[PDB]
């Protein structure tokens, strides 16, 4: 048994102190008796004793990102051998579309925590809306998946999905395939009427793409007038403007916001409301469990507030430990409303 | 709460007393206070008494199917409310087959059952062997995923999958392009690959035509010759002494096994092991939970041992009710192991 070392770092994790909880946690991974075994395997490759000289958030400056691993680490050595026997372990990749793929371990406590996150803030408000949840989104390997079901019983209905293989989506629009992008854009459109049109859909979750495709058939149109409460887009092919007009326009009872995936840290980040009077699509992560520098693509530095730079995301959780892995994204960087760290980011753009 | 209704229910099973439990489960579906919305409802279309005129598993003849009615049925209405709170129910389609489709609902405690039915016998047994699973199958709306994740939790090891999107290999099957099948499953093919090749796993669950296209790489057969203990077949494609020809000559030390969706009865009937004996994969379901009957496709009549008849499976249990589906499918009909209601079956194919 560790569960009470375990709730100290979760206490940790709220008393606002990057600090402490930093060094809790690299105590937790590093030392011997509950460490992954695959973390400890790596002690010994550091040019640095992560216990003496780490104590910052900003002092994991110094692990690099360790993905080209985890497509050979064999799974069960990623899991801290601390967590009690029930922890109910589970293997997400990490879009294995081509450069193909990276192996990582959740558990249900982990996307349960998460989650809790996310939807404090409205799981309690009064008169928030109820219903079953649409997911236009990857199930099977792709951990948002797992992230998205878990939302979905909080909000009082039944979990839905399609069928979608972003694998195939992408080494074809890469592969420069047009007819079968729009071919497949259409059965996905075709999935998400039917259940929209059949089951009393309350919540969406989508992309720019597809939403745009629905908006464009009369009959799902009204439907969504109808019942959508609250949508979530999802992507980086975001326009703001497109968004307001929607809002106010065409579902003006609907609210939204849009989702990040940071596949690489078990999770995923949430925007604010986008209304109208929204002036940049603003995102939050779950630090400090899940952490974002932003950094220059020259000098790896973190950028001043207000600047564009490289997306750099950590996390750093009793289930999990990933430092410093850049996602391939540019965004603004702003001041991070709590703690004490990590930082916001505005306007997520993708690559070179 | 309800929990002496439903261990009556279960100790009439596990003990067979069928008419106790189908009699039970007429009570249980069909009253104002356990019964889903759906069949209380649906009870003012019938003309005889669940309660009164029921009283064998023969009996629910009078029953006739009721799916196509599923696609618009409100999915919360399919739940009994003789349900505990906690029973999480789960929402699972079929019927994607040329645009549909069927909303059901299932719940950990029935998956939960069904695997525990379908791994007696080997489960325990000495020396099991035992790993990673690998499942090429679709997760997503696809009650068969989940199936599976259940299943390979108690192999000691984890779920692996692929993205694989079925409706669309279907789509086009029937479009007649052709062109992007055979795409498809190259991509479909290359994700197995991969798993195969960087975590070492012990039990893999394909179909015919990928482990066909599979076998054709000869560095996936080593790696197969070394690490697969166990393989279940699905689809109904099952060629018999491709099987034992494989097994026999190319690895000839992973056992063999088929598997059949009868989704819409929330469940997957089990083969015996394919041994070089074998002269015909036989299923058995989880009797009397699923039953099977074989009928003749003029009168209804059930078909004489070993006529091939058109296929009817039926759901029965605490968790729903599915009488009499007309699946799209034919068998040989067998006699199941004395004792259980329901025909055992052999050598399925599709329709025409
Ligand atoms: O999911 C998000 O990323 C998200 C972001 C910002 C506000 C959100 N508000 C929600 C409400 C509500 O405000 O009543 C109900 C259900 C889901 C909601 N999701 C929200
Ligand atoms: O999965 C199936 O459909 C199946 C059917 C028949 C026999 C099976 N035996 C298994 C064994 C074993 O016999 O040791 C181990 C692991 C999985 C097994 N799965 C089997």
């Amino acid at each position: 048994d560790y569960s009470l070392e375990i709730d100290a770092v979760m206490k940790a994790a709220q008393i606002n102190d990057t600090n402490n909880f930093v060094q809790a946690l690299m105590r937790w991974h590093f030392s011997k008796e509950t460490g992954s075994p695959f973390w400890l395997g790596m002690r010994e490759q550091l040019n640095f004793d992560p216990i003496k000289d780490v104590k910052t958030i900003n002092d994991l400056r110094q692990f690099s990102d360790i993905s080209h691993c985890l497509r050979q680490e064999p799974v069960a050595n990623l899991v801290p051998q601390g967590l009690p026997a029930d922890s109910h372990p589970q293997v997400y990749e990490s879009g294995g579309t081509t450069g193909a793929p990276k192996y990582v371990v959740a558990y249900d406590a982990w996307i349960e925590a998460l989650i809790s996150w996310r939807m404090s803030g409205y799981q309690h408000r009064p008169g928030r809306p109820s219903g079953n949840t649409l997911a236009a989104i990857p199930t099977g390997p792709h951990i948002v998946g797992a992230i998205n079901k878990e939302r979905a019983l909080r909000l009082g209905g039944m979990f839905f999905s399609i069928d979608i293989d972003p694998r195939w989506v992408k080494r074809s629009l890469s592969e420069g395939d047009t007819a079968t992008v729009r071919k497949y854009t259409h059965h996905l459109v075709d999935q998400v009427q039917n259940t929209l049109m059949n089951q009393d859909i309350r919540f969406l979750v989508t992309t720019p793409p597809v939403l745009r495709e629905l908006l464009k058939r009369p009959e799902v149109v009204l439907q969504m007038k109808q019942s959508l409460a609250q949508i979530t887009l999802g992507g980086t092919e975001l326009n703001l403007d497109e968004i307001k007009f929607i809002a106010s326009e065409i579902l003006p009872d609907c609210e939204f916001s849009a989702s990040y995936g940071s596949t690489s840290a078990l999770g995923v980040s949430r925007s604010l409301l986008i209304t109208s009077e929204s002036q940049q699509v603003i995102y939050d992560s779950f630090s400090p469990f899940i952490t974002y520098d932003v950094v220059d693509s020259i000098t790896a530095q973190t950028v001043e507030y207000g600047e564009r730079g490289n997306v750099i995301v950590t996390h750093l959780s009793p289930w999990a430990f990933y430092p410093r892995v850049a996602e391939r994204d540019t965004a603004i960087r702003l001041p991070g409303v709590s703690g004490f760290a990590g930082d916001r980011l505005a306007d997520i753009e993708p690559l070179k």
